[PDB]
């Protein structure tokens, strides 16, 4: 039998679907009661008529409710449940510092992530560089690590918005990926199943972005903001720059290292700090832990200054089966490439642009990520000492230090790197790291 | 892989397909190498954006070439391969006389007709009320029949427009049914695959029509005329009337009986005559057998009145393994319902309107139709001596005589009929049998 067809017919003639009906349809996407054709139809239908904000909210909550949602009340905490979501990026290690910095300021951050099949390097794989680290605690242990440390970074769940999976899969063959209320839907669902009080969204801007245009990035951000708030989750969003690598390194172990050193104070990429700081501020103000930006940045600076943030990162690692002294002796534990040598340019001048995606694939082809879904990850390879847009380039200053497993992989990695970076006789201009703050 | 999705995406955002693209997509349907979701999405994307005439012809020509297309060129037949297709309704028995009448005048009529699903009762169903009648002759048998008697009415093979199968199947679940070029593609394909030199289309109008409103019934006819003629087959289309039972009987055996008495001359329903004649006239003119309408009606009335048409029907039944003397001894071969008993109105007045859809549904409920193809048809059930739009009603004017399986099903039929026929003091406006003719 099919009541779904009525629902499709309704929305097809530009009517607005009800909460009850919206919840019906996705639940049947979950259970395979609703045919694939029907789903495609609905998708193409929503692709045409768009969706009202109430429809966007209902769709999002319904998807969020297709699986388990984490309840954090009853279990007693004096603070806000807050997380960060992001459309990802090369060098974007921010969540590794940001979780502990906020946890330190009174927030409880249950960061759930998705390795998926992502071409892009995922943070979950970054943490597996750390010997012993377990990305799959059970519900109970997860509740505790949040309860004591204030942050844990864990593995995905089928228990989280399962409807989205058949939904997305169908969307992907029917040219309906590509609709804002639908994207807003697949993006927000999983993240909202964490039972958040608050949220901040990082929408990338630039060449290396999920959204190819500033206005397009800004549009998504607004949409996401409007829908998230509408679901009783205090939310804002930031556009941030992805015209180059965000950190000074790209990979796994190597990126984990940058974060310990960011938290300890040993080294803070000024752009990565700008981003990281901006995001945490949002988590604090939305979370009702800071009155304004000045207060948040003060609270934030301090936990970086007294080592209390680095401590939280350290404890977290231990809570999750890692070595308890990781912060103090990270090099002791972090896998080290066999060959680690600077790559230099075929010419002089200033870096005027970089292709972050090419760079990102250079790393992948170095064992740094997964070409095939069955491949293993070599956690030691990556780049460090990434030159930056602006940097003057001679023959004495390297584009990067390529860490490889052997000279064969190192050399290809160097051709890829030289090829992905563009030099110019005259310098390009500064841009902010953080652009617009979006409240609604 | 498929590139199917790039064709979906292309029509979404409103672009022409181009045939190479369309022919490729139709075959994937037939071969099953294209997902149900991709059929749905493309149907939906067409409902929104519609198709051009070159897209319309391509669509139909493609579905038409997905199976076998019949050729009679070999047979060296003297006259035109003609046929008629109707969107049907309660009482529409026209083909039973039309085929022998047109055959009687020089045309060859290969009516391959399709199954009764779509709800309601079919032409093939009616014919099988005849003991011995076989609707599935093999390719040669069909040919030598058409060659010798000039007309055969046979059921559909696996190989006639098989692409429409899954196509319409998924359309009917996704609410992508009401699309004229989709309908025009579906309907014409099967019929154009018969090898027709010419064709007339009977598009019903009213409460018993496929289309809801007159203007849509016109729109479809126009499309069909345009495409059929586009596709290489002379074609005209008559908007005919269906606000009441066209014949005087509804059912299977009873409708066959009426066919016989129509040809011989025992009786002819005036309105059944108008439609049957006008459709046959088109076939004669479209089919190069009459220069003008008057000659056409003259050649048809002739064979209706020299017992020729009746004899052609006699030979066609016999050819298909009906009893050879059916025209003369039909009462002996057709099955008698167990209960035949009249139904009257519960109020005096004039018949102001009747729900034809409901009436047809009443007959199916009696056991004269198939809800689910598994069902057995009781061939002797139905209505006869049907009252008409306009008639005056009093205690001795029955709405109809009902042929029911038993007392239980008769009351049920009686109640449906009462509930479907509405009376009034005021005699409403008297509409024609044929509203418009379309060659343009
Ligand atoms: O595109 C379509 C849709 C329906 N039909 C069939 O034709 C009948 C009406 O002519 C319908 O009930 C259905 O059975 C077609 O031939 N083509
Ligand atoms: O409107 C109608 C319907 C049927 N009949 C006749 O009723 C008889 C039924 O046995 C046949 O002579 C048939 O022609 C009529 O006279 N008028």
């Amino acid at each position: 039998m099919f009541l779904a067809q009525e629902i499709i017919r309704k929305k097809r003639d530009g009517h607005a679907l009800s909460d009850e009906e919206i919840r019906f349809f996705i639940n049947g996407i979950r259970d395979n009661t609703i045919s694939e054709g029907q789903i495609a139809a609905l998708a193409m239908t929503i692709f045409f008529h768009d969706m009202t904000m109430p429809e966007r909210v209902s769709l999002t909550m319904a998807m969020r409710d297709s699986g388990t949602v984490l309840d954090w009340k009853s279990l007693n905490l004096n603070g806000p449940i807050v997380d960060k979501h992001s459309t990802g990026g090369v060098g974007d290690v921010t969540s590794l510092m940001l979780g502990p910095m906020v946890a330190a300021c009174g927030g409880y951050v249950p960061m759930i992530s998705g390795r998926g099949l992502g071409h892009t390097g995922g943070t979950l794989d970054k943490l597996e560089a750390i010997p012993g680290f377990d990305i799959f605690p059970d519900d109970n242990r997860f509740r505790e690590i949040i309860q004591d440390v204030g942050v844990a970074i864990i593995g995905q769940t089928s228990s989280l918005a399962p409807a989205d999976k058949r939904f997305y899969a169908t969307r992907d063959i029917t040219a309906t990926v590509d609709s804002i209320p639908l994207i807003t839907g697949s993006i927000l669902a999983k993240k909202l199943a964490e039972g958040l009080d608050a949220l901040v969204m990082d929408v990338k801007v630039g060449s290396g972005a999920f959204m190819p245009t500033y206005e397009l990035s800004e549009a998504l951000a607004e949409a996401i903001v409007g829908v998230a708030n509408g679901a009783g989750v205090r939310t804002t969003a930031l556009l941030t720059d992805m015209n180059q690598v965000l950190a000074s390194s790209a990979g796994n172990a190597v990126e984990v290292r940058e974060a310990v050193q960011f938290l300890t104070g040993e080294y803070r990429n000024p752009r990565l700090f700008d981003v990281t700081m901006a995001l945490c501020v949002e988590m604090l103000i939305s979370g009702q832990l800071a009155k304004d930006d000045a207060e948040a940045r003060a609270k934030l600076q301090a936990v970086l200054d007294n080592g209390k943030a680095a401590e939280v990162f350290g404890r977290m690692v231990a809570a999750q089966k890692g070595p308890s002294d990781f912060v103090e002796n990270y090099d002791k534990y972090l896998p080290t490439a066999m060959l680690s040598k600077a790559v230099y340019a075929d010419t002089e001048g200033f870096i005027s642009a970089m292709d972050t995606r090419a760079l990102g694939m250079a790393v992948v082809s170095m064992g740094g990520g997964r070409r095939q879904a069955s491949d293993t990850i070599d956690y030691s390879v990556g780049f460090t000492d990434m030159a930056r847009l602006g940097d003057s380039i001679d023959g004495q200053r390297p584009l990067a230090v390529i860490h490889a497993k052997d000279e064969a992989s190192w050399q290809e990695a160097a051709k890829a790197v030289k090829a992905a970076i563009i030099l110019d006789d005259k310098a390009p201009a500064s841009t902010p790291s953080v652009y617009r703050r979006i409240t609604e």
